[PDB]
Parts: C-alpha cells; sequence; structure tokens
C-alpha cells in the first residue's frame, strides 16, 4: 500500500540512511509493495534464520540429526552467547542450538551451526543452489556485522530474501516437518518485540527474525497475518543511519502499523 510506501520513504529521510523493503503474498509469490528491492543490506542475524534452513535440509537429507549433540569451549563462545554460554558442560543438540540461533539471537550457536554445514561458503553455494545467487554470506559472528558501506560481503537484496524466505517456508526444498520447524522457531523470537511484533492486533500469526550491526544496520524478516495464519513475507533493512537503536526499532515499528491498517 501506498502509505506504506510513504513510511518507508519518510523513514529513509528520517534516518538518513538507503531502507530496503518488500511485501509479498506468501501464497501466490505476488509483490505488493517495493523499494528498492535490489539494492543490497547486510543480513546482520536474519542469516540466522537460512542458516537453519541449510540445517534443516541436511536433516532431511539424513546428513544431519536434529538431537546430535555438540560440546564446544570457553574459548569458542563470541560476544552476545546468552544461551551456549551456559551449556559449556554438556553441550547442545543441533535443534537447541538453532533455538538459541532464531530465538534468541544467539552468536556462538550460529558459529557452531557453520561449522556444521562447512562455513559461510558452503551456507552461499546452499543459497545457490535453491535459486538464490544474489545472497552471500562470507564471513562469521561477530565480523558478518561490520556493515562497511557498499561491502558486498554477508549481504543480500529485500527481494532475494523475501524470495529465499517464501521457498524456506512454503516451498519444495525442505519437508513439510523441517518448514514447520523453521517457522516455530521464528514464531518464537524473543529479541524482536519493538518491531513489527509491537504493531499487530491481538489473534495475529508472526513468525520473524531480527537483526542489527554495526554503523545503524537493523532488519526483520516475517511472515505474518491475521486469525493466527500468515498469508504475506515481509523484509525490511536498512544500514548507514547513526541513529540509536531505540530509533531504528520505533521506524520500524511505524512501519508495522500502516502495513497492518492497510492489509
Amino acid at each position: 500500500h501506498p502509505e506504506t510506501l510513504v513510511k518507508v520513504k519518510d523513514a529513509e529521510d528520517q534516518l538518513g540512511a538507503r531502507v530496503g523493503y518488500i511485501e509479498l503474498d506468501l501464497n501466490s509469490g505476488k509483490i505488493l509493495e517495493s523499494f528498492r528491492p535490489e539494492e543490497r543490506f547486510p543480513m546482520m542475524s536474519t542469516f540466522k534464520v537460512l542458516l537453519c534452513g541449510a540445517v534443516l535440509s541436511r536433516v532431511d537429507a539424513g546428513q544431519e540429526q536434529l538431537g546430535r549433540r555438540i560440546h564446544y569451549s570457553q574459548n569458542d563462545l563470541v560476544e552476545y552467547s546468552p544461551v551456549t554460554e551456559k551449556h559449556l558442560t554438556d553441550g547442545m543438540t543441533v535443534r537447541e542450538l538453532c533455538s538459541a540461533a532464531i530465538t534468541m539471537s544467539d552468536n556462538t550457536a550460529a558459529n557452531l551451526l557453520l561449522t556444521t554445514i562447512g562455513g559461510p561458503k558452503e551456507l552461499t553455494a546452499f543459497l545457490h543452489n535453491m535459486g538464490d545467487h544474489v545472497t552471500r554470506l562470507d564471513r562469521w559472528e561477530p565480523e558478518l556485522n561490520e556493515a562497511i558501506p557498499n561491502d558486498e560481503r554477508d549481504t543480500t537484496t529485500p527481494a532475494a530474501m523475501a524470495t529465499t524466505l517464501r521457498k524456506l517456508l512454503t516451498g519444495e526444498l525442505l519437508t513439510l516437518a523441517s518448514r514447520q520447524q523453521l517457522i516455530d522457531w521464528m514464531e518464537a523470537d524473543k529479541v524482536a518485540g519493538p518491531l513489527l511484533r509491537s504493531a499487530l492486533p491481538a489473534g495475529w500469526f508472526i513468525a520473524d527474525k531480527s537483526g542489527a550491526g554495526e554503523r545503524g544496520s537493523r532488519g526483520i524478516i516475517a511472515a505474518l497475518g491475521p486469525d493466527g495464519k500468515p498469508s504475506r513475507i515481509v523484509v525490511l533493512y536498512t544500514t548507514g543511519s547513526q541513529a540509536t537503536m531505540d530509533e531504528r526499532n520505533r521506524q520500524i515499528a511505524e512501519i508495522g502499523a500502516s502495513l497492518i491498517k492497510h492489509w
């Protein structure tokens, strides 16, 4: 809706930074709104959803088991590891690591999971072989959050990310069970509170994953909808701003309010 597009434009002026945006019908794949759809933005922790899609594909193929337990050392722990830092002794299952990565944003979780699939280059190969030749992952946590201006490393485009999420959640790539688990992790997101969630009416479904990085980068990917079922995917990024995290959150939430209002 135009009003939504206005909010996105207004967000771009106010933050003084590029904002990318895509609305997408989940069923039909039709783009409902767009803004800078073919420009690149840092993915930040929104990559963690793609990462666990890759993991789930290995699960389907029998190269991985969700209950397989991984131990690690205190050295392995990188900045912001709220869940993995609690299990140095017992270790964590692959499923637990993906829950930590997606619901809580756990960075060491993401690194251990990257190790399981072969690293950033192999995540990119996975994305490539599912028809996303745009999105690329190059580094690990925390360095993938660097957001150097015009750096192509660790980026996606709104339209590539919207496309890839719709294929992961509803496409033929993963088994029904693995696509249910992936959206189940996203529905259980605990660190995306002040963003799109803040705009939802009671009884609306939302599965999402947010992200934040250096130089004002912020973002969220989401499959949400009225009456407890999702029906649309929204991808929203921004990088370059000098704004506080609080103002970036409020801008996203304001954009969320128009999307809802004009659903």
